[PDB]
């Protein structure tokens, strides 16, 4: 009834689950490529979610393993490790001092569950690739948020497998609310929604209230959900805010995925996508452009929302930006 030594090494690593920069790749190794399962399990226990929602533990484990298995091991970036990272990063963002006591258990469950399923069954190519190849998925979703609609459908559909319904003891009311929030959050991970989300984040920063001091004031669904949406979007785009040794690993993986799509595009004479082209790519330049135009405006705005909880994260982003720039 005692951990093996590998399990103990895993356990000591997981003591960092509440911190930006967990070594998720080491956890992936220690766990036998189960970073999503062990990290979700640790977080659910940590937040008392099993008791609060009467989730039987074997059901939670069975579902997590099933969820994890529907991420593609042969996809370099959009895989279970990325899902685990986004989960644990959303987990840390949820605990930010400026959001203390703001969100309900159900909203907390929604953000974490949405994080876990948000890229499930990703084929490792983009929406545009899927649309252009006349793929079955693109036709099912009428070319609209193709992957993101698919991630949701898979994530929910998997609750129907044997002993997988982790929401079996929630009331209809809890389930309908949970489901809508999860759907709103995941659909918001589509980059084509990025400009609007950021616009609304800013507007809320311009017009933000604080009550009892410190903590933010969110008094309608629109505001509560848009903050959750931006939170997970932030976790999804958190690679450049992480210590450089992690960030570079993510960048290697995303570039491996992009070039591979570039290869497949040429294996069919398709026009080559924005910097998916091996040979004609500057990884350093693309990262700088990515940070200046997308990641920094997002996180800078987030940092303002929860000032100054996010100062260390923003500083790390800027350091990494200068680092890449120095090339
Ligand atoms: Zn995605
Ligand atoms: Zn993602």
């Amino acid at each position: 009834g005692v951990k093996t030594e590998q399990e103990d090494v895993l356990a000591k690593e997981l003591e960092d689950v509440n911190k930006w920069g967990l070594h998720v790749f080491r956890i992936a190794e220690l766990s036998g490529n189960r970073p999503l399962t062990v990290i979700m399990h640790t977080i659910f226990q940590e937040r008392d979610l099993l008791k609060t929602f009467k989730i039987p533990v074997d059901t939670l484990i069975t579902y997590l393993m099933t969820l994890e298995d529907h991420y593609h091991a042969d996809v370099a970036y959009h895989n279970n490790i990325h899902a685990a990272d986004v989960v644990q990063s959303t987990h840390v963002l949820l605990s930010t001092p400026a959001l203390e006591a703001v969100f309900t258990d159900l909203e907390i469950l929604a953000a974490i569950f949405a994080s876990a399923i948000h890229d499930v069954d990703h084929p490792g190519v983009s929406n545009q690739f899927l649309i252009n190849t006349n793929s079955e998925l693109a036709l099912m979703y009428n070319d609209s948020s193709v992957l993101e609609n698919h991630h949701l459908a898979v994530g929910f559909k998997l609750l129907q497998e044997e002993n997988c319904d982790i929401f079996q003891n929630l009331t209809k009311k809890q389930r309908q609310s949970l489901r809508k929030m999860v759907i709103d959050i995941v659909l918001a991970t589509d980059m084509s929604k990025h400009m609007n989300l950021l616009a609304d984040l800013k507007t809320m920063v311009e017009t933000k209230k604080v009550t009892s001091s410190g903590v933010l004031l969110l008094d309608n669904y629109s505001d509560r959900i848009q903050v959750l949406q931006n939170m997970v979007h932030c976790a999804d785009l958190s690679n450049p805010t992480k210590p450089l040794q992690l960030y570079r690993q993510w960048t290697d993986r995303i570039m491996e995925e992009f070039f591979r799509q570039g290869d497949r595009e040429r294996e069919r004479g398709m026009e080559i996508s924005p910097m998916c082209d091996k040979h004609n790519a500057s990884v350093e330049k693309s990262q700088v452009g990515f940070i200046d135009y997308i990641v920094h405006p997002l996180w800078e705005t987030w940092a303002d929302l929860v000032h100054p909880d996010a100062q260390d994260i923003l500083d790390t982003l800027e350091d990494n930006r200068e680092w890449y720039q120095s090339t």
